[PDB]
């Protein structure tokens, strides 16, 4: 009952953390929209939901977008929340590696689709007083190693959370992100087996945390559902999900040379 | 039912942000002991709450807080959670109308008095995979003007909740804090009251906020319940209840010089 | 004296901060190279300043870029540093007068040159155990009311200034940013003449500093030359020349409602 | 010459952190105030160094401080600059293992003797638009394991930065702080004595930072000095000295639970 009777786009949400925020939102009470550029596991999803549909909608493409959000008020009457979920980390790259080309590419996808959806959502946020999460990353506030263009993409996310905030705060408009760390979805386990040894990719990835695990996709929905219902001061802030990965020191002649 | 069965301690909830924190986990299903060094606020909350009742207890006293733990373990046989919410802030102070007694005094109160109760709640805390909650400020991280002793304590809480969170993270009980800005309590109320103008720095208080008012306790207590109920991959997090107080450019010859 | 032998490249340096940091880096005894899309300011840099000479190069022309890297090692032989100044603030925008092709066009200036520059120079920067500033801005991290795609570009680039710290770290190149609040420079000057009235903006400008003023050219120049000549052990910093703006509260029914 | 003319009083002085900063600022040309309690590094630097006196000090009894200013006046007639370096890490001890009394001390080193010598300091450092430099530490922000007192103590260090240098911004007198990561000093070393495989500690402390090494006093002596002489718009900044431990993962059934 927490989020019933409001209506929640989830882009990305046919598999991964998408999937485990529609859940999310599905079990507060909440109508939501799955977006997807794949059909399988968005389409499994809205069969397996009640509360859930499913949209194909590549966030890159200008005209998917718009339709989805047409859609949404046609099928639903009202958007209440956007979650910007959608995004890509390449696999590891060295800076000499990586392109200006791929590196445009990655932008269009990691910041430039959180940006349409959200400019043509915000007319029907403003009437229900609705607000915007964006998932960013740990890494755009840390850092992360081979991945210039990803860390480069999720500090674009973070800050211009912020500056959104600030431009729609007149209007009752709240808008946040939440920064996981290392969650288990299907990006981490396709990932994981290029690495030459898997097994210890998965193992590193799970003790780079205090907590000595990955995340799980329900973990960042609950955060999710948070910042969408009961966090009606909070505005333009990052919220961690990331085990506590960032905290302490890590293991990254004469000692000082 | 979100945190049906759980034991909670609040400090300072007689009143405040901590009434609305033990407010807040009442609704969530908690059985909460309210501790207050003053009677009258937290007697009324008991008699008000069937799932709550008072403990008399000054934090900044050892015996007080054993007896406290110890009470609280005798009447609902587990703890689950701790709330260290309980301080002050002075009036505002120059620098150089503080004193280093005056410091240390605030000292005991808003940083020793939650080390004191986190450590003696810990042995029960780690039975249950408990979790900790002190309530810390967004002047902690920013700053606050003619505060110097207040913002030390609370960047004190702030850093002490991210060393506390690494050492018991081998144990499974996390330590968050939230920040709260500005919000409207009896201390607002009381320090408002001693200004020269009055309604001119309640009003310079909502304005600090892009979202233009104030935050409720009620705001900072579905805050606390999040982090104990359903923030299970959160460690070590400052949660910001500020209304975007942080965000942005605000009011603080050549232009250069 | 203190980076004397040293050969410097500058982005945007015919003016304003770019201009500070060149006269910097020359009284610091280096030679340095300015990079400039428009020849008047640049042209008189050079030669104003013995140290100094001018090249024609668009940061986004990937062409200019390769010229001028090649250009700076057959004049000089050798290049010890980066200063990715070049950039631009658009007017104030709302969110909804804002389009993703204006978008891309910012991050093509203020990300990807920075980027592309980097790129080629860095296996120079290598030989010569250099390093890299990157000039981002306080709204990065803070955010900025009017300025959706300027501040999602600084993000980018703080961010992508610690990735790249780690990146070449085992090569012993450090990677740093310094984040300019208000600096009094003729973007600052034209950006004013646009708005309704001038001098109130200007004057709200320099009140957003505790300092009270903007800060000057000169003073980022220095930043710079301490990150580049006496900073050994920072790599991934984040330098604030902001004169306190991000400090404190500022100006951004019941009074919580 | 860069800071010629000026007179520094640096705490703790006598070996370490703070006979690098000493060191710094008399290669500046500045005149120099060693205070220790120890007599035995600091009256050795004052023989070895010009520039540089010693005065017997115990930063946590307040007729020492109040002598140690008013000799400082007596011997060199202004006073410019005041670094607050001063302090000590206890022993790695778990959170059970420590005591509130324990906590106190260490509070009246790292925190009330730097807010106590500022508060002396402060009427000659407005005469002479002085400024204020807090050694603080990286885990202040970040924490550390097995330091919950000292991590606060740091913690509170930062943020009293900040909020000094919001009430001296009217004055002119600027207030920052450096935050060293691991710094080869004899506490360090002395610290790596007591565990069970000392060169084993030594190892994983330069294997922390990117850089791979730890750093010098010598460097975070030239933040000092840059801070002192050539940051005249930066109050209130906290400046990372840590080879970039800050930055990126580290080493902190199903790989989610
Ligand atoms: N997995 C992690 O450890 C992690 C950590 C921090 C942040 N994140 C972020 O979380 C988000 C989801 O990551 P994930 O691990 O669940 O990834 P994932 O690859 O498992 O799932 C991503 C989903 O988005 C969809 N998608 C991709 N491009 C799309 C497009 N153009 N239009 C519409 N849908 C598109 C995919 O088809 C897929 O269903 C991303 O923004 C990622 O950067 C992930
Ligand atoms: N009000 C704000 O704007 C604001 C903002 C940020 C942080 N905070 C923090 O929130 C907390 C509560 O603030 P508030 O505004 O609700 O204050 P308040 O004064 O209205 O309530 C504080 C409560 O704590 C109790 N208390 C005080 N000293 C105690 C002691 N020694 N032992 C036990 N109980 C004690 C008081 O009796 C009172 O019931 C404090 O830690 C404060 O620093 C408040
Ligand atoms: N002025 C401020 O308050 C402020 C604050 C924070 C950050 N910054 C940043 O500082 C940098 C310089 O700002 P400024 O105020 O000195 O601006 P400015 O407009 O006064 O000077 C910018 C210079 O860069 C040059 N330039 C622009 N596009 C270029 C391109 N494609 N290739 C090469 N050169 C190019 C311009 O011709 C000009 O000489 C920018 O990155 C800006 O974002 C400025
Ligand atoms: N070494 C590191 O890795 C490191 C890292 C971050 C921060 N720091 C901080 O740097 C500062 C110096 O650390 P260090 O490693 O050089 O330590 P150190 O123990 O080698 O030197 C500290 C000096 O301070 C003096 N001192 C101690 N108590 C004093 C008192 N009451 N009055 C006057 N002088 C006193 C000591 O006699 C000694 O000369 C401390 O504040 C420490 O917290 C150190
Ligand atoms: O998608 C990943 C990820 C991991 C952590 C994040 F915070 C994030 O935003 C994304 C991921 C998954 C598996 C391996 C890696 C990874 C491992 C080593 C690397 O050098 C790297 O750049 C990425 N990243
Ligand atoms: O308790 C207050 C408070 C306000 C904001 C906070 F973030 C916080 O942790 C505490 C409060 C209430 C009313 C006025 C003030 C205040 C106003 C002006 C000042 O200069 C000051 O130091 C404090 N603070
Ligand atoms: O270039 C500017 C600037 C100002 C501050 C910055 F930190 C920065 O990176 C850039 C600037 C100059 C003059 C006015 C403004 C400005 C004023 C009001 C605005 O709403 C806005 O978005 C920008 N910005
Ligand atoms: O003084 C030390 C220190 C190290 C790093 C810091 F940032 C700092 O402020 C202080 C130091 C020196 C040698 C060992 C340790 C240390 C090692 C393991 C620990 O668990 C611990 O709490 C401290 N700290
Ligand atoms: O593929 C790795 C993990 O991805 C997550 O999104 C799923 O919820 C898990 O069932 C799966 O183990
Ligand atoms: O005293 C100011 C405010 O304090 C809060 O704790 C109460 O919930 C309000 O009823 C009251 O208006
Ligand atoms: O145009 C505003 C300011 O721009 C700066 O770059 C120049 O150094 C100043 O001479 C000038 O007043
Ligand atoms: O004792 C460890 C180190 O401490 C530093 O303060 C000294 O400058 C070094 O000579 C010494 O190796
Ligand atoms: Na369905
Ligand atoms: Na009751
Ligand atoms: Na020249
Ligand atoms: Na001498």
């Amino acid at each position: 009952t927490r989020y019933a009777g409001k209506v929640v786009v989830v882009t990305g949400g046919g598999r991964g953390i998408g999937a485990g925020i529609v859940r999310a939102f599905v079990n507060s009470g909440a109508r939501v929209v799955i977006c997807d550029k794949d059909e399988s596991g968005g389409r499994a999803l809205e069969q397996e939901l009640p509360g859930a549909v499913f949209i194909l909608c590549d966030v890159t493409q200008e005209d998917d977008v718009k339709t989805l959000v047409s859609e949404t008020i046609r099928r639903f009457g009202r958007l209440d929340c956007v979650v910007n979920n959608a995004g890509h980390h390449p696999p590891p790259q060295r800076p000499e590696e990586t392109s200006a080309q791929g590196f445009r590419q990655l932008l269009e996808l990691n910041l430039l689709g959180t940006y349409t959806l959200t400019k043509l959502a915000l007319p029907y946020l403003r009437k229900s007083q609705g607000n915007v999460i964006n998932i960013s990353s740990l890494v755009g506030a840390i850092g992360q190693a081979q991945a210039v263009p990803y860390v480069a993409t999720k500090g674009a996310v973070t800050a211009m959370t912020k500056a959104l905030a600030l431009d729609e705060s007149p209007y009752g408009v709240r808008v946040n992100c939440i920064s996981p760390g290392n969650i288990w979805t299907p990006l981490w386990e396709e990932l994981a087996a290029l690495m030459p040894d898997p097994r210890a990719s998965i193992r590193e990835g799970m003790l780079a945390q205090p907590l000595g695990r990955m995340g799980q996709p329900a973990e960042v929905g609950a955060a999710a559902v948070f910042l969408a219902s009961e966090a009606n001061f909070c505005t333009g802030i990052e919220l961690l999900v990331t085990g506590g990965a960032e905290l302490g020191y890590g293991c990254k002649d004469a000692p000082d040379i």
